[PDB]
């Protein structure tokens, strides 16, 4: 199996986003299965968090507040696309050989900067790609694959996956806060 | 066996840090021993993230944000102390059986305010203590527990702690951002 998104929450509005099921999908074995609720509940509120956002606010900045709502989405996906390499392909990141997920990565300080700045719809576009490639993944390795070291060493798959989730929750707290005093 | 301090990460410091091993310790079920690892990594970084702060700043605010360093930290252990009552005593919180707790839970909104306000030292002798007293429960508890639905409902006992490390790691993002706007 793959990953069958009616089998995991779908909307806060709803029981299940309060429930964490490791054998909920059998597409998972049980701590991957259980990796999937909380990084399945981490992007259920990062999306929240932005939901009717006024565009003209993407890239507004405040005091205290040095990455714009924007940088921040960018930034999020860019973590996961980052940690597909670590994980994945198991190699180091380089701005040379992966200078968008590198500019997302360092908040547009170094790296590859895009062509344009990305709208709210196109950075939750790349938000869902990043995660199906994830999914993707996820279903084709198992709970002994999640306790090996990570191929650049320095970490274990479970930690790496963990952390795409964390951090994500780290900078969301930030857009909380950031969203309250633009609007 | 009982939790066991050196069988996890005491810093972040080490390599220790940065591998989740859910079969570290024999006093934990594999997915309860899984959420031991993330709740220790996420209270290292909410120390981290305090750690040489002067306490002179401890209940200051800025723009933006509301809630002070100390208002935060104490935050953090009532979401704790909440969920020892929900998990593992089966009721509801209320302001007149919790008082303590319901005042850090709302930010010093409702609840019983303490008769002066804690010292750094104090505020992380009681997120060390709140900690204590989760570990103790769960050397108890199996990973059928943790499937359990929470006794007043609308969740299991999986999302609950998954929760208390999450808002943790909310929080501890907004504490970065206030720790550099004043200081
Ligand atoms: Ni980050
Ligand atoms: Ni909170």
């Amino acid at each position: 199996p793959t990953f069958n998104p009616e089998l995991h929450a779908q909307t806060l509005n709803s029981e299940r986003a309060y429930f964490v099921q490791p054998d909920a999908d059998p597409a998972f074995t049980p701590h991957i299965g259980a990796l999937v609720e909380m990084l399945t509940y981490a992007r259920l509120t990062t999306l929240q968090a932005v939901e009717g956002l006024p565009e003209d606010q993407l890239w507004a900045t405040a005091p205290g507040f040095a990455n714009s709502i924007g940088t921040l989405l960018a930034h999020i996906a860019a973590v996961e696309r980052v940690y597909h390499v670590l994980s994945f392909q198991g190699r180091d990141v380089t701005p040379e050989d992966d200078g968008a997920a590198y500019w997302g990565l360092t908040m547009g300080k170094e790296g590859t900067a895009p062509a344009r700045l990305p709208t709210l719809d196109e950075l939750r576009a790349e938000l869902a790609d990043a995660r199906a490639e994830t999914l993707r993944v996820f279903a084709a390795k198992d709970d002994a694959w999640l306790a090996e070291p990570l191929g650049p060493g320095w970490a274990n798959q479970h930690w790496a996956w963990f952390h795409v989730m964390e951090d994500e929750v780290n900078h969301r707290g930030q857009l909380r806060l950031l969203r309250q005093v633009l609007a």
